[PDB]
Formats: C-alpha cells, structure tokens, sequence
C-alpha cells in the first residue's frame, strides 16, 4: 500500500482529546475537548479556534443537572449556523455560536434511554447519523463499549425524531454517508475501532438502513483503530487510524486501504476538510494538539455547505 508523507503544520495545542474539528457557515473553525476534567470529573468544552493566531477560546462547557458533558464529534447545520455535538455523557447536543446550548433526547423513539455518543454525520437530506459506543447518557454511570458490544446507532430525523437504528457494536466511533452524484445519499460507513473493521449499510430512506457488511480493513494489531472519518470529492474515505501513525485512504469500493498517510504522531483522532479547499485540520492523542495537511483534492462538501432554496 503506498504511503504519502505531507507536511503537517500545527495549528493548535494542548487540547484534552481533541476531537470533532469542523467548520462552521461562516468560516470560522470549532474544536472540542471531551477529556477535559475538574476533580476527577467531565467537564469536556466545545472551542473556537483563531486560524490566524492558533489562539483558542472555550465557547462551551456543557453540563445538564451538574453532569458535565463529553463533547466528542461535530456537524454543522444547514438551516442555522448552530453546531450538532455529539455527547458521550449528554448525548446529543445543539450548541449555539455564543455558546448556549440545549440537550437533545434524553430518551429515543422507543422510550428507551439515550445512549453517550462520539461522532456524527448530516446526509443531504437533513437526518443526523449518529455513533454512541457509550452506555446510558447521565445521571446514569459512564460506560462505553470498549470491551463489550453495547455500542448503538441512531438516526436523528429533519421531524425530529431519535431512533436507534442498530445495536451491539464494540464501540461504533467515526460514521459517514456517502451520496449520490445527484446528491441522493444511499451508503452509511460506520468504523467500530477495536475490531479493526469499517461497516456499511444501505440507505434506503431516513432512519432505514439495511444489509449490513463489513465495508473495509483496518491495518495494524495496535489496541486503537479507525476513529474519525470523512470522504474526498471523489468519494474516498480518509480514516484516523488512531494507535497507528496514519490515516488510511479507501477507494469507492473499499476493502482494504489503497494508501495511507503517514501522521507525525502515533494518535491521529479525527479529520476536517476546510471549504473549498484540499486542507485537512486533524486532531491527534499522542500530543493532544491539531494539525493541518494539504490532501491530493478537495473534501466532498459537508451539509452545511448545500443549500436549501439551492437549484442545480
Ligand atoms: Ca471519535
Ligand atoms: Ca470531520
């Protein structure tokens, strides 16, 4: 498998688990610190970082009833410049770009407790496809699916509804959709990062996937494994291969990696591409900082950056 080596450049530091880079409508870049802790406790924050200055401010510090939050992943909206966080002790997350925020579900579509999760992804419909390899959200003890397979799936609905769309994973971590050249999205990637494993489904309509398949491989026997995800323009899909020193590149078909990336650390997390450009900011555990890379195209455009009274 051939490997690439870019030039990584440091765009910021000293981040507790950084993790869910994403860009906002505006342009302005947001990180978050789910492993922030004050005595022993969560107290992850949601962060704006200047792209100038490298300098950071902490927008957000969720906590629900004194339960501090575990702000993990991110998905800008469309409709709103308001951030979706996903929440390993709260769920799942509206954070406003002033920093007030409101907690989501405490309970699905079927009355069942809500479960913590890491990472999301909005297909171009609207709908929220969601990972949680954490147990029951707070005041219910912190669990997560490291070990056992108690790891769900959820699809956040444009009628607002929560439905859990799978169970039993060993901790479901990055998640994707792939779309149509139409825009019509039609394919859900979700890593499960022990097993080395990347898996697929069919999207056949919102909250209603079928036929689930072990997608692509994950290299390597170091405890860790695919973190992170997000496709290119031309649909391959960049994976943080966390414990690995790389990020691995899949073609259309997956399978295994057709290259890799060669990372200047040992635990890349989670992965952004900037708007309309081949820039790729990546969070990383080795230092618990972010960098950035130029990749070989420009990244498949997020669901913030459709429109709604688009045309073409
Ligand atoms: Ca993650
Ligand atoms: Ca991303």
């Amino acid at each position: 498998i051939p490997v690439i080596e870019p030039l990584f450049t440091k765009v910021t530091e000293d981040i507790p688990g950084a993790e869910g880079p994403v860009f906002d409508k505006n342009g302005d870049f947001y990180i978050v610190a789910p492993e922030v802790e004050v005595n022993g406790k969560p107290a992850g924050e949601i962060l704006r970082i200047d792209l100038k200055t490298g300098k950071k401010t902490v927008i957000c510090k969720p906590e629900v009833n004194g339960y501090g939050g575990i702000p993990a992943g991110c998905q800008c909206d469309r409709d709103a410049n308001q951030l979706f966080v996903a929440d390993m002790r709260l769920g799942l997350l509206v954070v406003q770009t002033d920093g007030t925020f409101e907690e989501i579900a405490k309970k699905d579509s079927e009355g069942r407790r809500m479960q913590g999760c890491n990472d999301c992804a909005f297909d171009y419909e609207g709908n929220l496809w969601i990972t949680a390899p954490a147990g029951e959200v707070a005041p219910a003890d912190y669990t997560r699916s490291m070990q056992e397979k108690f790891g769900s799936i959820y699809c956040f609905t444009t009628d607002g509804q929560m439905i859990q769309v799978d169970t039993a994973f060993q901790f479901p971590n990055g998640i994707a959709v792939r779309h149509m050249n139409d825009g019509r999205p039609y394919q859900l990637i979700v890593a499960e990062t022990p097993t080395k494993k990347l898996w697929s489904y069919d999207i056949k309509g919102p909250a209603k996937i079928e036929n689930k398949k072990v997608w692509g491989h994950i290299p390597g026997t170091h405890e860790g494994g695919a973190d992170g995800m997000d496709f290119d323009e031309d649909n391959n899909l960049l994976v943080a291969n966390w414990g690995s020193s790389h990020i691995e590149v899949f073609g259309p078909d997956g399978g295994q990696p057709k290259m890799r990336i060669r990372c200047p650390f040992e635990k890349p997390s989670n992965l952004h591409f900037k708007p309309q450009t081949k820039t790729i900011f990546v969070t990383e555990h080795e230092n618990n900082a972010v960098w950035k890379f130029e990749w070989q195209r420009n990244g498949k455009k997020q669901y913030c950056e459709t429109l709604k009274f688009g045309i073409f």
